[PDB]
């Protein structure tokens, strides 16, 4: 566990973070995709043998012996709001149990659903307040990245909140 677990937010590419592991914004087919998940691509290509997984769940697949965690946020362009919302709490719900289970002190996370699968919709709130609900019980250092400057801003205020 980190000695003092915290939240932190970045606003830099997740393919250079200085965490022990990454969450990718993956696709439910292991494909390159884009955006987060090209630039993951980019950065650790090996880790997409046999990625491929469901909506709402994470598959953790190493890099060397860099974990990558596949977490498959669904696409509100297809799901109902109420059913997207379930499947975007589920799959963080997953993540921390592969966070748990890795033993790591610290993971980057990007906020899942936010860019083309947010069907179009502002979602900040609703995806950071999912991925809380999951790591609050857990003791990695959680680093969050976006590439915004305004999210930046919201993001490091929301942190700043509950302290
Ligand atoms: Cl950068
Ligand atoms: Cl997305
Ligand atoms: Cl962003």
């Amino acid at each position: 566990g980190a000695m003092a677990p915290s939240y932190r937010v970045k606003r830099m590419d997740i393919a250079k973070n200085d965490e022990e592991c990454v969450v990718n914004a993956a696709n439910p087919r292991g494909l390159p995709g884009d955006g987060v998940c090209k630039a993951v691509y980019k950065k650790w290509p090996e880790s997409f043998k046999n990625s491929a997984t469901p909506v709402g769940t994470a598959k953790t697949v190493m890099c060397g012996t860099y974990p990558v965690i596949h977490a498959v946020g669904p696409n509100f362009s297809n799901y109902t709001e109420s059913e997207g919302d379930r499947e975007l709490a589920a799959a963080y719900r997953e993540v921390a149990k592969e966070v748990t289970r890795l033993g790591v002190n610290s993971v980057a996370i990007p906020l899942l659903s936010t860019g083309v699968y947010s069907g179009g919709k502002d979602r900040l709130t609703q995806s950071l307040n999912h991925l809380f609900t999951a790591m609050d019980s857990t003791d990695a250092d959680v680093v969050i990245y976006c590439r915004d400057k305004e999210w930046e801003k919201k993001i490091s205020e929301a942190i700043q909140m509950r302290t």
